[PDB]
């Protein structure tokens, strides 16, 4: 019994974290084969990150410009390539500690666990959620851009997210692994607005079935409601839409709890409009939104990873 | 900027994790160097939990009758020995992924990581707290006995908890790993009472210093107060009473934030009295106290670990 965020272990990752130096500019990277992945900024400073040409700024570089260091010992660029907004430092030795992996595009609102880095070093993981709005709330300080978030299907590493920049707003940015960034956010020291964040619905509902699961069984109201009905109630308050995808998916907790997912919609819904109200919700005072209905599933069957 | 909870990373420990398999139980242990590491009630069925006397149960049992598996490979109990609530079970191939170590005992109020396993496998990686009542609440199914609670010292992995019953409470109790339960709990299916538990005080000093230093200003108040004083309302509301050895510990967050613990001190008071009150800290509507002044330090300065 019980709940907590959770993330993934991070062992994987952790034998592909790497420091990159460009010109007194250090940064992480992902040293997956022998390709290490990082944010092109790396080869910015501080002035140019307000304007920054990354051709020709990447044109004035060369390989011995780049130090990538693991540990103790020091990686050689033999080759540097720019997709999109990573640098691809092509480096002289395959990363042993190589998992299977795969780079993926995650949706907004589904999570993955971060592992927190500076000067290639870990400091800790945590858990969150892509925004609706594609922005994360971590904890990022100076330097720890390059830390990359990740998933993991049994054997599988799905690098999701590496982190780029914060925004003046505090939130952060970032790109999947083929550096298109998630949302409309550039590698620049610019002002740049995030969308309006919305709560994600769906989590809000598979958090709701863990509480469930779990004992907490106040919020069960006895009323029902329709999916038109819910959304109009949704739109209001700033969570998103729900689908019948969205119903689908939480089918298993619908099953496991004999709550109909439409039921659970009945009770958020009264969540929504007259409160919590004093009172918790596994441990919280705030409907949690960074639970997916997978999550849910994961921790209440607890499905181990090779 | 941002604060997450943070788990330490995890990878150090989960290639120590082991299944440990007795007659038809199997939970996970901890392979350091040569020995296996778990809750002695591995020996034990359905129907010894409810009253086991584990010399008797201990001495029917040999080397042969356990079955510790690590991956695809088994390793071969040559000995076996039961120190408090642990078994040692002495394998015959040291374990090649075994960190720099350390086995404490924590403190109430300190904070860990916990990496839930099952079948020896790692699901997941949360950070908690030791209750000032030595439970802890955890995410643990079943299978997830023996699973460990750790802090990195950089180097150096300090084991402090090992995990071994549910209480009917749905609160986790278990051990540190010379066995010796944290709190007045015994291995036995039996009803036992965690006392009260109350809120740790210094932590949520800690917490909102944490706030300040990422912009959260708003309950800075305009009053201040005396140790005294604030522990007179700190034990009305089930808050750990405050000593000069906390105001010390909060002493270098004081100096980073030019805010007197005292003066903290007084604003926490004014949260006790008169509540948050629609309002937010970090995220959070209710005080966070799994959070030590050393959390916030590590994770405001970007401590890393070898």
């Amino acid at each position: 019994s019980g709940f907590r965020k959770m993330a993934f272990p991070s062992g994987k990752v952790e034998g592909c974290m790497v420091q990159v130096t460009c010109g007194t500019t250090t940064l992480n990277g992902l040293w997956l084969d022998d390709v290490v992945y990082c944010p092109r900024h790396v080869i910015c400073t501080s002035e140019d990150m307000l304007n920054p040409n990354y051709e020709d700024l990447l044109i004035r570089k060369s390989n011995h410009n780049f130090l990538v260091q693991a540990g103790n010992v020091q990686l050689r660029v033999i080759g540097h390539s720019m997709q999109n907004c990573v640098l691809k430092l092509k480096v002289d030795t395959a990363n042993p500690k190589t998992p299977k992996y795969k780079f993926v595009r995650i949706q907004p609102g589904q999570t993955f666990s971060v592992l927190a880095c500076y000067n290639g070093s870990p400091s800790g993981v945590y858990q969150c959620a892509m925004r609706p709005n594609f922005t994360i709330k971590g904890s990022f300080l100076n330097g720890s851009c390059g830390s990359v978030g990740f998933n993991i299907d049994y054997d599988c590493v799905s690098f999701c997210y590496m982190h780029h920049m914060e925004l003046p707003t505090g939130v952060h940015a970032g790109t999947d692994l083929e550096g298109n960034f998630y949302g409309p956010f550039v590698d620049r020291q610019t002002a740049q607005a995030a969308g309006t964040d919305t709560t994600i619905t769906v989590n809000v509902l598979a958090w709701l079935y863990a509480a469930v699961i779990n004992g907490d069984r106040w919020f069960l109201n006895r009323f029902t409601t329709t999916l038109n009905d819910f959304n109009l109630v949704a739109m209001k308050y700033n969570y998103e839409p729900l689908t019948q995808d969205h119903v689908d998916i939480l089918g298993p907790l619908s099953a496991q709890t004999g709550i109909a997912v439409l039921d659970m919609c009945a009770s958020l819904k009264e969540l929504l409009q007259n409160g919590m109200n004093g009172r918790t919700i596994l441990g919280s005072a705030l409907l949690e939104d960074e639970f997916t209905p997978f999550d849910v599933v994961r921790q209440c069957s607890g499905v181990t990873f090779q």
